[PDB]
């Protein structure tokens, strides 16, 4: 097993990965098998570490994850597009904090009911550099570690909601986190 401290994207056992942070040698990402991969953390800064495709798309995933955070971390579909530059999340669990934004709907799928949210980032990391650009979020009411995301179904609503997304980058079901502690294993498949 790989395991990564330093920025970087490829493939691993047949599917994309993406590891980034500010806080370099506080975080490792760990690549298993298939769609596996777990990480660790320790009085980190910011970090986004996953498994998944390097063009999203609206692809029904399963995933099973054991989440362990001491304190802020997402458990978390997270993607980006362009034209327009959009990034956005479908939050299956959280640590110490629910995130929530812009209140715009919901959106009830794979057994959950997800808060719609839209949040502004201005001069923030993206695709294309330090730029200012919308988040798209669901959140679901209650948090989960395994079951299956109908992606299709957020964009949908998101759309509904006048929330328009553009051409896809990368799409992994990852674990995000903010400061303090804690390790995640995450196995994710597409279907």
């Amino acid at each position: 097993d790989t395991t990564i401290t330093q920025n970087q994207t490829g493939y691993d056992n047949g599917y994309f990965y993406s590891f980034w942070t500010d806080a370099p040698g506080t975080v490792s990402m760990t690549l298993h098998s298939g769609g596996s991969y777990s990480t660790s953390w320790r009085n980190t800064g910011h970090f986004k570490a996953g498994k998944g495709w390097s063009t999203g798309g609206r692809r029904t995933v399963t995933y099973n994850a054991s989440f362990n955070p001491s304190g802020d971390a997402y458990l978390t579909l997270y993607g980006w597009t362009r034209n327009p530059l959009v990034s956005y999340l479908i939050v299956e669990s959280w640590g110490t904090y629910r995130p929530t934004g812009t209140y715009k709907g919901t959106v009830t799928t794979d057994g959950g009911t997800y808060d719609i949210y839209e949040t502004w980032r201005y001069n923030a990391p993206s695709i294309e550099g330090t730029r200012t650009f919308q988040i798209f979020w669901s959140v679901r009411q209650q948090k989960r570690t395994s079951g299956t995301i109908t992606i299709g179904n957020h964009f949908d609503a998101w759309a509904r909601a006048g929330m328009n997304l553009g051409s896809h980058d990368y799409q992994i079901m990852a674990t995000k986190g903010w400061q303090s502690s804690g390790s995640s294993t995450v196995s994710i498949s597409e279907g």
